[PDB]
């Protein structure tokens, strides 16, 4: 049979930019790259985590 339904999503995109590093964070921002994060100081390092949406 094979069905054709690829049918599109409208989802809040909430993502609070600017993410500190959990305790650094009042004194330490997180290093915030296009590709990823970094701490130079606890060496908290966390990729920018494609957001697999079906749409
Ligand atoms: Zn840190």
């Amino acid at each position: 049979m094979q069905k054709r339904e690829l049918y599109e999503i409208a989802d809040g995109k909430l993502v609070r930019k600017h993410r500190f590093c959990p305790r650094c964070g009042p004194g330490v921002f997180l290093a915030e790259h296009a590709d990823r994060y970094s701490c130079g100081r606890c060496g908290y390092t966390e990729f920018k985590k494609a957001k697999k949406s079906k749409s």
